[PDB]
């Protein structure tokens, strides 16, 4: 070992190619510095960086042995002196997830154009899902300070091309997320509990205000007071009744189950009501619940809540509390929500994900998901559909 | 979208290729099912699986547009009907780490041969380190039930070719390790504390027994009693003295620092002495310590330990305890040790790693490391050197 030689094998994949090459190289004084190999749609690329004697690399024997062995079976090979060549590639700085149903060629084309415009190099592309949504990952190297400009460009691409596009730090630290909190209403659970409760009072219509609150049109606490007031006079029995009518968001069970496989701490933070949520959190085996509480007198709702009120600032406060108890730094926390009520929590989390969200949240969130499948969150956390299905089939 | 078309682009990498292709495809009714792209040593492979109208795919317009655009800039492209082709590749079942200094071509060749012999497919190869040791990862798909035969074949390759070879489950669950324990003596710390203590009594020679114990020649407790007895009469001052003479294993700080980035719980389990280890565990900010305790009377060592004795079974018991307190399933635990004293602990852990170990441990351990760098443990945990250096340069 004294001088560096690069060997690159390409062509139609065949069994035994890898073994054959290193067996040939063993007849020469070769030590390995780096090997990279992949097969994509039956196309092989095998790049081998070696050190060998100056004696060996400055002779045609190494070349003839390698070229004869590789060409005979029908692949191409190149061999060249190195010495100035990088031994091992740098890690990517960021990763980009593109989700759609469909993902048009125009959409992906726009992503690639914006990326190229900002001097961002594409290091790798791969599929992460074929169901319930098409999912594609690009690992990239962003020029320093440009990731702000990148997220903006891709958010514009996202709205224009009807796909979800999320840019994430791909560093060792910032991608070992370990704690997640979900908003309940219209995130973990379908629809709005308070609307289901108001329907029992014949007030579903008025409780308008929920859409007003979630878009950020008014103060959460005052909207909460007006809405819960519509429940005044209802028997407390309604609580259990509504609890039993709750449907999980499509993909919710898969989401939680997979997060448990990964060792996540899981919790919920809601402006809804503890008596309806605790029943479900115990079933879903969650680690943390923060919620509001209905006032009850003589087995009847009074139409008020018992303070403290979990408001916008309160949701972030609960996240902080949870993370502190669990020993997880905020940078390694994830929060998932849909309403303006969730703005502070998502902003506080390491990764704030807007799920089918009002515009107010979509605009401050780290990432947005627009398809009615909560398990698309998993793709943003570095999981592939194949990995989910593999682990699920083993139980 | 009605019929499936595969487009494969190969050749010398050039800027703009990716964007160009999808821009061309956008002129046709193309929706994306899967994209895979990599560039290895300036060789591009871009495989694009699409759905488009039967109208479009059964006409030469799509072909001419793609072929003209790609060939003009000097790359190759193929286009073919699919319909029976896999949309997205299956996850790998296992991963194999090859570490060496050097890794000869003969060594890697032997790994590839054993792999091919057992019908194992190589899905991907990449470098994970160039320092302090050459590190290569192969992600593979092992035929069901054959991974036992594989580890045996590669352990033989390992001893014969002078490289470390470790085979690991590559499932979602079994690779989210979250807790690690280190043996102290000759693992986290250089040399043997009890030998350093015995040297103060002029008994370093006799305390023979330590090498006897670590190879499994005799019962740990009785070897411990004979060895600690040689300390009878030493002033307790010696404890602090030896504590201050301890040198961390090369790479230990990097190892712990990186495990903290990943959110690991970290601990030590030792047959050594708490008064010497607790001082160091607090400094290294560890989460758990189990150790033995020297008996002291009138500020003098008596030559006995205060029960309970952490023996072979005891080390596993401590690991279980730690994991239970931390909420980590045993399958997601890692244990690192060098002696026969560590056999039960390594066997209990999800991943048992023998570090520069006596043969007795090397033969039952899930993986063995033979280079005097503790941070090679990180490579076995899915970390690359580039990732370590990136995170370290950001602080
Ligand atoms: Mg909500
Ligand atoms: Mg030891």
């Amino acid at each position: 070992p004294k001088v560096s030689v690069l060997i690159t094998v390409t062509g139609v994949d065949q069994p035994g190619v890898t073994a054959t090459l290193f067996e040939v190289l063993s007849r020469h004084g070769v030590e390995l510095l780096n090997v990279e190999q992949v097969v994509i749609r039956h196309r092989l690329t095998l790049g081998v960086l070696v050190c060998c004697p100056a004696d060996v690399a400055d002779g045609p024997a190494l070349r003839h042995d390698v070229e004869a062995a590789i060409r005979k079976v029908g692949l191409d090979v190149s061999i060249e002196r190195s010495d100035d060549v990088p031994i091992i590639r740098e890690p990517s700085t960021h990763t980009i997830f593109v989700l759609g149903r469909p993902i048009t060629a125009a959409a992906f084309g726009a992503v690639a154009r914006e990326v190229a415009a900002l001097g961002v190099n594409i290091d790798l592309i791969r599929g992460v899902s074929d169901y319930p949504v098409i999912g594609l990952e690009l690992r990239v190297s962003v020029p320093p300070g440009a990731d702000g400009a990148l997220r903006t460009a891709l958010n514009r691409v996202s709205s224009e091309e009807h796909v979800d596009v999320a840019v994430e730090d791909y560093t060792l630290e910032r991608r070992a997320k370990r704690l997640i909190v979900f908003d309940v209403d219209s995130t973990l659970v379908q629809g709005e509990v308070i609307e289901m409760l108001a329907a029992k009072a014949g007030a579903e219509g008025q409780v308008a205000i929920t859409d007003a609150a979630m878009r950020g049109e008014l103060d959460f606490a005052q909207s909460l007071q007006q809405r819960v007031a519509t429940l005044a006079g209802l028997p407390a029995t309604v609580i259990d009744e509504v609890a039993g009518q709750l449907e999980l968001m499509p993909g919710a069970r898969t989401t939680l189950r997979t997060l448990r496989r990964l060792g996540y701490a899981c919790g919920v933070v809601s402006g809804g009501f503890r008596r309806i949520i605790e029943p479900l959190a115990e079933e879903l085996m969650l680690d943390y619940v923060a919620a509001n509480e209905l006032e009850i007198v003589d087995g009847t709702l009074t139409g008020r809540v018992v303070g403290p009120i979990i408001d916008r600032a309160g949701k972030a406060t609960a996240l902080r509390e949870f993370a502190q108890r669990a020993g997880v730094p905020m940078a390694q926390t994830v929060a998932v929500g849909d309403g303006a009520n969730d703005i502070d929590m998502l902003a506080a989390a390491g990764l704030g994900i807007a799920f089918n969200a009002k515009p107010a949240l979509r605009e401050v969130a780290d990432a947005s998901l627009s398809h009615p499948y909560l398990d698309t969150v998993l793709f943003l956390l570095g999981v592939t559909r194949g990995e989910i299905e593999a682990a699920d089939a083993i139980d």
